[PDB]
DNA sequence: ACTTTAT
DNA sequence: ATAAAGTATAGTGTG
């Protein structure tokens, strides 16, 4: 079964936004809304924005103020195919979830990971886990997430999850699948 | 590459 | 005036 894995750039107008919906203030059900779980260390009353700003500011190396059009993290999604989710429990639920947290804390960072909101109110269990691009002193994601990076991203961290007890394949190498946003796909299916 | 941002 | 970092990427499926 395909491992999905897609990153978008967070800046500060759409992560109002992304905050928005990664807590709550359509397509979701408020009788599952409960039992979603934060995998980090974070205060749930401070927003992404403050959080990763005082981050960044106190741990910069540069005096050079943060620019305004800055990726201030990377919001990737982290699910698969329905099939795969049945053949799991809910303590193997956390299991799953928390060695896509660590691929990202071993390659790119421990505090580096922002958050971790797990969605089970919608469609499929998915994670929405925040890294932010700081390294060496610098946040750039041009300089962490490059096109080289999430090549060997779809290629590493797949058989990284097939080392620990989990059966995935990495998603077909060189594809040619344009994303199509949810609005997009829902209707690429009501015509077949 | 080429362009927008903050020195 | 300078220059690090903005744009893209890579992948699947009801984010
Ligand atoms: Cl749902
Ligand atoms: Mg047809
Ligand atoms: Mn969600
Ligand atoms: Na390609």
């Amino acid at each position: 079964s395909y491992m999905v894995a897609r990153m978008q750039k967070m800046k500060a107008g759409n992560l109002g936004g992304a905050f928005k919906h990664n807590e709550r203030v359509k397509d979701i059900n408020p009788s599952r809304s409960h039992l979603n779980y934060e995998l980090t260390d974070r205060d749930r009353s401070v927003s992404y924005e403050k959080q990763i700003k005082d981050y960044v500011n106190e741990n910069k190396v540069s005096n050079r103020a943060i620019r305004k059009d800055a990726v201030l993290c990377d919001e990737w999604i982290i699910t698969s195919d329905k099939d795969f989710f049945e053949k799991l429990d809910e303590e193997q639920t956390r299991t799953f979830f928390e060695t896509a947290k660590n691929y990202f804390a071993e390659n790119y960072g421990e505090s580096n990971i922002a958050y971790a909101s797990v969605h089970l109110d919608e469609s499929t269990p998915h994670m929405h886990m925040g890294v932010v691009p700081f390294e060496n002193g610098k946040l750039s994601s041009k300089a962490m997430f490059d096109r080289e990076e999430l090549k060997h991203i779809q290629e590493d961290l797949p058989r990284y999850m097939s080392d620990h007890g989990f059966e995935l394949e990495r998603g077909k190498l060189n594809s040619e699948a344009k994303h199509k946003t949810v609005a997009e796909f829902k209707r690429a299916m009501a015509d077949m």
